[PDB]
Order: structure tokens, then sequence, then C-alpha cells
DNA sequence: AAGCATTTTCACGCATGAGTGCACAG
DNA sequence: TTCTGTGCACTCATGCGTGAAAATGC
């Protein structure tokens, strides 16, 4: 990324969270009796980035970012990660292919969405060291 | 009787970054 | 041969702030 100047002069990296500093500034002149558009020339903060950071802020008193990108389970949902963490449970000396053809053969997956023999290793890893937390 | 200021909204264009399943290796 | 661990490249459905138009407020 890279950072760039908006129309008040502030300095913003599109496409990513203004920096935890900035987010509490907003908080903090906020609190001292500010008013939205105050802290927004002040800081030099487009409007609605500074009603979104303080709509958020009053909703859950948190100033930090959401997360951005990333993905949710596709394959390893958590009704099968359970089935899995079952199959191992009984049968330690199981295989994944093994657990793979359970999984299709209870249906519990369709040919769909079947994990990879690899994620069904990833999974069973996952639990592993989740136990040891 | 007349407008500018504030606040609210959200389409945009951006940058991810979790989860997945390969090739490769032990 | 099999299997499972590593390292990678890919994917898209997210959340980001901005800018500007639509509401309100004053």
């Amino acid at each position: 990324s890279h950072s760039g100047v908006n129309q008040l002069g502030g300095v913003f990296v599109n496409g990513r969270p203004l920096p935890d500093s900035t987010r509490q500034r907003i908080v903090e002149l906020a609190h001292s009796g500010a008013r939205p558009c105050d802290i927004s020339r002040i800081l030099q903060v487009s409007n609605g980035c500074v009603s979104k950071i303080l709509g958020r802020y009053y909703a859950t008193g948190s100033i930090r970012p959401r997360a951005i990108g990333g993905s949710k389970p596709r394959v390893a949902t958590p009704e099968v990660v359970s089935k899995i963490a079952q199959y191992k449970q009984e049968c330690p000396s199981i295989f994944a292919w093994e657990i793979r053809d359970r999984l299709l053969s209870e249906g519990v997956c369709t040919n769909d969405n079947i994990p990879s023999v690899s994620s069904i290793n990833r999974v069973l890893r996952n639990l592993a060291s989740e136990k040891q937390q």
C-alpha cells in the first residue's frame, strides 16, 4: 500500500484502517466535547470516517478496526471438524483418507464440499495443538 | 423566507488475509 | 507404495476511508 492526502490534507492509506493513535484521538476529542465536524477538521479525517468510528465506539466501546479480508471455512466447517475429531477419538489409528471416506459415506459432506486429505490432516493438526493450549 | 452547516449514507476503488489444496519432501 | 508435514500461490468476501449526495439541523 501507500499513503495519500485527502481533500483535507489528511494522510490516509487507501484500503487500510486509520492508525490507532488517530482512532484514540477521535474518541478523546469527542469525550472533551468536540462535535464530529470539529474532530474531522482538527484531525483532517473525513467526516464519514469520524462518524463510523465514533458510532462503532459508542456501540461496542472498541476503537480497534475490524478484521479485513481472510475468509470463512469452506470445507472444514464446525460440524465437519467435530466429526473429524469424533472419528479420531474412537479410532486414533485412522488415516486421513479413511476419515474422508467416512465423511462422505455418512453424508456429512457432498462431493462438492469434501475436504482435501491435506485439509483433513491440517484440521487434525489444528485440533492437536488446540488441546495443548 | 432563504441558506449554509452538520450529520448521515453508501458507492467506490483499495488491500487484504483465512482457508484451501497443490507439489515436494520425509 | 503410503501417509503426513511444509511451503506456496489462489481465492474472494471482507472492512477500509474517501468523497459526495441526501437529510437534518440551525
